[PDB]
């Protein structure tokens, strides 16, 4: 067979060290483990809307057979592309559109979240916790919540703050929310957005974060505490080798810390020894399905029950997730 042309859509730069990087090693990955069976490519920093579509609709005419469109934002273009070109598979990241010839693939990455929060509640000195927002769309909302209720695990009083920057890369914009949640009185900071940037300003300012989609403590080693890894490179192994041997189908996929997608880099020096110990106990739990970020009960911020104890969110709810956990709140605009 003639090698399988590949290609890769991404919304930023590969450069980014962050979640553009991990898909570009998922990428790097499929070539290791297919070898001469697939040729490879990709496009960075790539808009959405017009632009996106004109990229995907290029590397479509090219001859690529599979494209991945790795940003929630290429949802709409993917799907009009798809329908002109029957004979690609399309596989978008995060989205909820599917057709014959498109599929979709997500991480379960608020797993990873979730113990964060735990360890954000362990070290934290204000009590008050900070999530650095893109858009709320569903996955950032579960990161949020997953954040928020892993700290609350700890301390049930943790108030959570979060600051939108409507964008998700853009380092001097990262870099701005990040002073404006320590300013504001949190001390353990978390992102949805795709630098380091947040990371650099904790070390700055003697407070502390996570690492998004990789490893970043060489960016700021201080300040690191761990990282929500994201390991897409079995994924897209797999739905290359799925559309080589005709086996591929239309499916939403979504992979978490018991598949291998998603993993914990080593904790800082500074967590304390009971820090450590409980933040191992619950990564096993999380691993093994003993314990889920949506089991019950759970109340929004309204006050309602969303679910009971002893019951799970539905996938339905994780899926379209626009509410938040009480403890949730903004931060004043600047
Ligand atoms: N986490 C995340 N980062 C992004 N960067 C650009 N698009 C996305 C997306 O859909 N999710």
């Amino acid at each position: 067979q003639e090698p399988l042309k590949v290609a890769f859509v991404y919304a930023g730069p590969v450069s980014d060290a962050g979640y553009t990087y991990a898909h570009d090693q998922g990428r790097l990955a499929m070539e290791k483990n297919l070898g001469a069976k697939v040729k490879s490519s990709y496009v960075e920093n790539v808009p959405e809307g017009a632009d996106a579509e004109r990229v995907i609709r290029k590397l479509a005419a090219d001859g690529n057979k599979l494209i991945f469109t790795t940003s929630f934002g290429f949802m709409n273009p993917t799907e009009r592309v798809a329908k002109a070109f029957p004979n690609v598979v399309f596989e978008h990241a995060t989205g909820v559109k599917l057709a014959k010839n498109l599929g979709v693939y997500e991480s379960r990455q608020y797993e990873g979240t979730y113990l964060q929060g735990v360890l954000a509640a362990k070290m934290t000195k204000t009590g008050v916790i900070g999530f650095v927002g893109s858009f709320p769309v569903p996955e950032v909302i579960r990161n949020i919540n997953a954040y928020t209720l892993g700290a609350q695990s700890v301390n049930p009083k943790i108030k959570t703050k979060v600051i939108w920057v409507s964008t998700w890369y853009d380092p001097a914009k990262e870099r701005q929310a990040a002073e404006t949640l320590i300013a504001q009185g949190a001390d353990v900071l978390t992102q949805n957005t795709n630098s380091p940037a947040t990371l650099q300003v904790a070390q700055e300012k003697g407070k502390y974060a996570f690492g998004c989609d990789a490893d970043m403590s060489k960016f700021a080693p201080k300040a690191h505490l761990t990282a929500s890894i994201s390991n897409w490179g079995d994924f897209y192994t797999k739905t290359a080798q799925a559309v080589m041997a005709g086996t591929w189908k239309s499916e939403e996929v979504h992979w978490g810390m018991a598949e291998g997608m998603v993993k914990m880099a080593p904790l800082n020096a500074a967590v304390p020894p009971d820090a450590a110990k409980l933040f191992e106990e619950k990564k096993a739990a999380m691993v093994s399905g003993k314990i889920k970020p949506f089991q019950g009960p759970l109340k929004d911020q309204s006050g309602a029950v969303k679910v009971a104890a002893g019951s799970d969110l539905p996938l339905a709810s994780l899926k379209g997730m626009n509410w938040y956990v009480q403890g949730v709140e903004g931060t004043i605009p600047k």
